[PDB]
DNA sequence: CTCTTTTTTCTCG
DNA sequence: GCGAGAAACAAAGA
């Protein structure tokens, strides 16, 4: 998941688990908790939730008055709240079971974390990180963001999906917004004009809002927290190879940049 | 059978 | 410091 995913997961955890008390967690793939799943469940457990937060694509769970739960779902992370009878699926890793139901985080590849660590932690946590700031308005300044692709000669798709100039860019909504720009992914960025920079910084904030208010793309479903999305609904070129772009009418190609599959319509995104 | 495809962090030169 | 490539892992498609 990308940004506008996690923030719909996390709404969605906000809405059922706050106020519930953790009965008991356990793990099939206790590896995942880079901070260690025994501390973990002697820390967590008879705690409540008190609430979900968000930095970027990481889900911070408050746990107790103390604890912060930072989960990462990486690439095919999912949670899904289920019935304390619910079977066991194959992919399903860790499970934290309340009275009336348990939250289960399910991961194909493996790849997602949980790193429990302590309130006062979180700030000097994502500082470490390097994460930028939040694509609100009031978060992602353009004058730092234009003076930092001025100084760079990297290209524009992988210094966006760095996390470091704006937090929340993944594959799908990078190619999105760029699409929407009419940036090509390898234009260097200190090429970038000024009103290009000032296009570029209010798409990535208006497709991620977009996307969170429609609930994330969900290509299928299943019956995990954010899979009701509508945003697939509305892209414009990732996943389109071969289709006609909306704006001109030229067929979408795909290329590989920086070893990422790569959308763009080749008219309305000049090399 | 092989190769390729689908977020973060590392090695290597 | 950089960029290229690959690793972590699993599955599906060519
Ligand atoms: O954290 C990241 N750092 C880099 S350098 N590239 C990249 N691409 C995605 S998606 N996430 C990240
Ligand atoms: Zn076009």
């Amino acid at each position: 998941p990308e940004l506008p995913e996690v923030e719909t997961v996390r709404r969605e955890l906000e809405k059922r688990i706050v106020g519930q008390k953790i009965i008991s967690i356990e793990a099939t793939y206790p590896r995942m908790v880079l901070t260690g799943f025994e501390q973990l469940k002697k820390e967590l457990t008879g705690k409540t939730i008190q609430g979900i937060s968000r930095r970027g694509k990481y889900l911070i769970f408050e746990i107790g008055d103390d604890f912060r739960l930072i989960s990462h779902l990486r690439m095919e992370g999912k949670y899904r709240l289920a019935t304390l009878d619910a079977p066991r699926e194959k992919h399903d890793h860790l499970t934290m079971k309340f009275a009336d139901g348990q939250l289960i985080y399910a991961d194909v590849r493996k790849f997602g974390t949980w790193e429990l660590i302590s309130t006062d932690q979180v700030l000097p946590y994502f500082l470490k990180k390097k994460i930028g700031p939040e694509p609100t308005y009031e978060d992602f300044d353009e004058k730092l963001f234009r003076e930092k692709l001025r100084k760079s000669t990297k290209k524009i798709k992988p210094y966006l999906l760095e996390q470091t100039l704006v937090a929340g860019l993944g594959n799908i909504y990078v190619d999105e917004v760029l699409w929407l720009a009419k940036i090509h992914p390898e234009k260097e960025t200190n090429q970038l004009i000024e009103s290009s920079i000032h296009l570029l910084h209010d798409s990535i904030i208006e497709i991620l809002q977009k996307a969170i208010k429609l609930g994330g793309s969900s290509i299928r479903t299943y019956s995990a927290l954010g899979s009701t999305g509508k945003m697939q609904n509305e892209l414009q070129v990732y996943g389109k190879t071969g289709e006609k772009c909306s704006r001109c009418g030229a067929e979408i190609q795909k290329i590989k940049v920086a070893g990422r599959g790569t959308h763009f319509c080749p008219v309305c995104q000049q090399k």
